[PDB]
């Protein structure tokens, strides 16, 4: 069967945008593919991290993955740093990528914007992501739209390596949701919902309580049409709300538009907030159980064992192809 | 006792400049320090390498290290790629180094000069070299003058890491020969003798036969003074020859100047060439023995075992300091 790989950075804020664009895909696809889901801690350190928060955020993210329903018997869940192959593969790929290719990455340009003094990990972020994916002979990489370009570069690297050293890598392909590929800020619906937004009202975290979710949904910027119709360009706010509602409820955009024919934003928002709470509650309760269990570490231990067996062998093949070592 | 670390890239050409600036130091210091001598294959791939040549060049360099007298009971000889910690440590250090710091490296500027399309490994060469050194709690790094700046950056990184995450690294210090720190081209004595010089008469390789050495020494560009006196600025050619003679013969520059008082360049060059042959012959014969022995691999195997035990533990400490993993 085919292989899937996907990663998420461990951080203080895991949003419903991460859930809808990614985690929901992981759970959907886990039984049909060989799955590798990673907590990308080495990618997290591309920007300064408080060490204590990082260690906690890594456990938090593992807990959320399992809380959302990632099943360790169906998928391999692990921490990037615990599989040395990623760093090994990243170095080899860094040697074949051009500086200009890295410089044109939008993620890099955005994260480095208006900085003095940019840390190099930010620039070399892609080769490490390419190594993440290529290590496992990945076919499909389920992500939100913001990762598309990185995966395009990964494809370029895989092809370059294969041309130079002999066919070794499978050329991976992004799988990006039709609806919910890019969940926007509740505060400014022309902007992507980001885990680093200085305004906490811009995102809903997976651990937000009911009152908080209600406040954030109610406050979500809309328009003065009082019409619940999807129109990304004309009604960015309501359209984004419709995407969240659709993806989380399972109802189609058309279904919701009819359901709310003649209705105002007030009833819509109240109903949406209930849909968000309904989604998050069971996740939160499963999350706290994981956070207090010794089983969390056992799952990660098993995930790292499997990941290492696979990635280490690919690293051997990579080295043999380039002539490194012996 | 203190610790020494030093590396050399495996390449088609290992020169008497590598011998005089480095290898001679390794042998001199091996009994008094804990020594780690590395074949930097991951650094070699910062420029394209034919895979077959690379694999051979790595064995060739191991053979030369042992041929020159590196003793496996006194030092640890190993291949960089066979110790995953180097790549792991390099990533962590890449996350703390600034792009501008890498961009100002002279080695990078020179190797990337007049290129289109520069491969990223060339730019990230330093963090990997810093990881090489810092992994082993290195005190002293014996090299020729051309590596001084890289070691300065390594010191900057070690201090930065220690300030941010707690004191972990020893701040390493270069040890650069007083005489022979920078052996120059025999063809243009204002240029460093380089393994990549398009003119084979510019360098003497450790495997050059007697006739070849004589031809290269005889042809070495001098001046029209017929005076054998050291004067780097005024007589770059003769001064460089004097440095080679001094370092290889054990005689001081003063000693040689007196020995050749009233003599012409012809007798000087003939005598120098004999000194080079006298040096290289036993090295070459030991080199061919190593190249045909199964013991070469056994030495590297043992070197990688020891290096891994040490570097892997430092990597654990590094991760704990940054909060990576668990
Ligand atoms: N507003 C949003 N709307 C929809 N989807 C969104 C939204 N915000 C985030 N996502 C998706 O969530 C996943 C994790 O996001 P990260 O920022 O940790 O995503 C990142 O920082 C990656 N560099 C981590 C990574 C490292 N290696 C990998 C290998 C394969 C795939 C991914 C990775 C991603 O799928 C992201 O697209
Ligand atoms: N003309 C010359 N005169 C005097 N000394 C010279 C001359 N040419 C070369 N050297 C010295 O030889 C050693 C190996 O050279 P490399 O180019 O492989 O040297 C290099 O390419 C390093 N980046 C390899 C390295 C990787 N990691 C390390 C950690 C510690 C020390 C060294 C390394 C060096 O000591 C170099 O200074
Ligand atoms: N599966
Ligand atoms: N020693």
């Amino acid at each position: 069967m085919k292989t899937i790989f996907s990663g998420i950075q461990p951080s203080g804020v895991i949003t419903i945008g991460n859930y809808i664009g990614a985690l929901r895909q992981f759970v959907e696809l886990q039984h049909e593919y060989n799955c590798y889901f990673c907590i990308v801690d080495q990618h997290a350190i591309t920007v300064w991290q408080d060490p204590h928060e990082l260690r906690q955020n890594i456990r938090r993210l593992a807990a959320l993955y399992l809380a959302v329903g990632i099943d360790p018997t169906q998928a391999t869940l692990f921490i990037q740093s615990e599989v040395p192959a990623h760093a090994q593969a990243a170095w080899m790929l860094q040697c074949i990528v051009y500086i200009g290719e890295l410089e044109r990455m939008t993620q890099f340009k955005e994260k480095s914007a208006g900085k003095e003094a940019v840390s190099a990990g930010l620039l070399t972020y892609p080769p490490l992501m390419a190594a993440d994916i290529l290590l496992y002979n990945t076919d499909i990489v389920p992500v939100g739209e913001d990762q598309k370009q990185h995966i395009e570069l990964t494809r370029d690297l895989a092809e370059r390596f294969n041309k130079r050293y002999g066919e070794l890598f499978t050329i991976p392909e992004a799988r990006i949701p039709k609806v919910g590929a890019r969940i926007m800020s509740l505060v400014d619906p022309t902007k992507k919902m980001s885990k680093s937004d200085p305004n906490p009202k811009a995102y809903i975290t997976l651990l937000d309580d009911a009152k908080t979710i209600e406040k954030k949904i109610k406050s979500a910027v809309t328009d003065s049409e009082g019409t619940i119709r999807y129109d990304k360009e004309a009604k960015p706010g309501i359209s984004n709300l419709l995407n969240i509602y659709s993806t989380l409820s399972g109802q189609s955009i058309e279904e919701l538009e009819r359901q709310y024919e003649g209705k105002g934003y007030g009833v819509f928002k109240a109903d949406l907030a209930q849909v968000v709470i309904e989604t998050l509650r069971p996740i939160q309760e499963r999350y706290h159980h994981w956070m207090e269990s010794e089983e969390l570490d056992r799952v990660l231990d098993e995930g790292a064992e499997k990941a290492n067996r696979v990635a280490s062998e690919m690293v051997r093949k990579m080295e043999q192809a380039m002539g490194l070592g012996r």
